[PDB]
Protein backbone atom coordinates (compact mmCIF):
# COMPACT_ATOMS: atom_id res chain seq x y z
CA UNK A 1 0.00 0.00 0.00
CA UNK A 2 1.51 3.32 -1.08
CA UNK A 3 -0.43 5.94 -3.07
CA UNK A 4 -2.57 6.31 -6.19
CA UNK A 5 -6.02 5.17 -5.20
CA UNK A 6 -5.19 4.03 -1.71
CA UNK A 7 -7.87 4.11 0.95
CA UNK A 8 -7.15 5.98 4.20
CA UNK A 9 -9.25 6.73 7.30
CA UNK A 10 -10.25 10.25 8.33
CA UNK A 11 -10.07 11.30 12.00
CA UNK A 12 -13.01 13.45 12.99
CA UNK A 13 -13.30 16.95 11.64
CA UNK A 14 -11.35 16.09 8.48
CA UNK A 15 -7.70 15.39 9.32
CA UNK A 16 -6.80 12.71 6.78
CA UNK A 17 -3.60 10.71 7.21
CA UNK A 18 -1.25 11.67 4.38
CA UNK A 19 1.23 8.89 3.47
CA UNK A 20 4.72 9.31 4.89
CA UNK A 21 6.00 8.99 1.31
CA UNK A 22 3.71 11.78 0.22
CA UNK A 23 4.65 14.25 2.92
CA UNK A 24 8.21 13.11 2.26
CA UNK A 25 7.70 14.05 -1.38
CA UNK A 26 6.58 17.52 -0.33
CA UNK A 27 9.28 17.73 2.30
CA UNK A 28 6.56 18.68 4.76
CA UNK A 29 5.60 17.56 8.25
CA UNK A 30 3.65 18.63 11.33
CA UNK A 31 4.20 22.39 11.51
CA UNK A 32 4.32 22.77 7.72
CA UNK A 33 1.50 23.93 5.52
CA UNK A 34 -0.39 22.59 2.53
CA UNK A 35 -2.25 24.45 -0.17
CA UNK A 36 -5.71 22.85 -0.30
CA UNK A 37 -7.81 23.29 -3.41
CA UNK A 38 -11.02 21.54 -4.46
CA UNK A 39 -11.79 19.67 -7.66
CA UNK A 40 -15.54 19.07 -7.93
CA UNK A 41 -15.78 15.66 -6.26
CA UNK A 42 -12.29 15.44 -4.77
CA UNK A 43 -9.69 17.33 -2.79
CA UNK A 44 -6.42 18.64 -4.22
CA UNK A 45 -3.71 19.43 -1.70
CA UNK A 46 -0.24 20.55 -2.63
CA UNK A 47 2.49 21.65 -0.27
CA UNK A 48 2.25 25.35 0.50
CA UNK A 49 4.43 27.38 -1.84
CA UNK A 50 7.42 28.38 0.31
CA UNK A 51 8.32 32.05 0.00
CA UNK A 52 12.02 31.57 0.63
CA UNK A 53 14.59 33.92 -0.82
CA UNK B 1 -10.96 31.21 3.94
CA UNK B 2 -12.65 28.35 2.10
CA UNK B 3 -11.15 25.78 -0.25
CA UNK B 4 -9.33 26.38 -3.50
CA UNK B 5 -5.76 27.32 -2.75
CA UNK B 6 -6.10 27.67 0.99
CA UNK B 7 -3.22 26.99 3.32
CA UNK B 8 -3.63 24.48 6.18
CA UNK B 9 -1.28 23.09 8.83
CA UNK B 10 -0.32 19.42 8.95
CA UNK B 11 -0.12 17.60 12.29
CA UNK B 12 2.95 15.40 12.39
CA UNK B 13 2.82 12.17 10.50
CA UNK B 14 0.73 13.69 7.71
CA UNK B 15 -2.82 14.09 8.99
CA UNK B 16 -3.86 17.27 7.17
CA UNK B 17 -6.99 19.09 8.32
CA UNK B 18 -9.61 18.80 5.57
CA UNK B 19 -12.14 21.69 5.48
CA UNK B 20 -15.50 20.93 7.07
CA UNK B 21 -17.10 22.03 3.77
CA UNK B 22 -14.95 19.51 1.93
CA UNK B 23 -15.65 16.53 4.16
CA UNK B 24 -19.25 17.73 3.95
CA UNK B 25 -19.05 17.66 0.14
CA UNK B 26 -17.85 14.07 0.32
CA UNK B 27 -20.33 13.26 3.06
CA UNK B 28 -17.47 11.75 5.03
CA UNK B 29 -16.17 12.08 8.57
CA UNK B 30 -13.90 10.47 11.15
CA UNK B 31 -14.59 6.75 10.65
CA UNK B 32 -14.94 7.15 6.88
CA UNK B 33 -12.34 6.63 4.20
CA UNK B 34 -10.77 8.57 1.36
CA UNK B 35 -9.06 7.32 -1.77
CA UNK B 36 -5.64 8.98 -1.84
CA UNK B 37 -3.88 9.32 -5.18
CA UNK B 38 -0.66 11.16 -6.04
CA UNK B 39 -0.23 13.77 -8.76
CA UNK B 40 3.43 14.59 -9.43
CA UNK B 41 4.03 17.32 -6.87
CA UNK B 42 0.61 17.25 -5.24
CA UNK B 43 -1.80 14.92 -3.48
CA UNK B 44 -5.31 14.03 -4.67
CA UNK B 45 -7.81 12.79 -2.09
CA UNK B 46 -11.15 11.55 -3.30
CA UNK B 47 -13.80 10.09 -1.06
CA UNK B 48 -13.69 6.31 -0.85
CA UNK B 49 -16.21 5.06 -3.38
CA UNK B 50 -18.85 3.36 -1.21
CA UNK B 51 -19.82 -0.14 -2.28
CA UNK B 52 -23.42 0.03 -1.11
CA UNK B 53 -26.15 -1.76 -3.03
Amino acid sequence: MKSTGIVRKVDELGRVVIPIELRRTLGIAEKDALEIYVDDEKIILKKYKPNMT
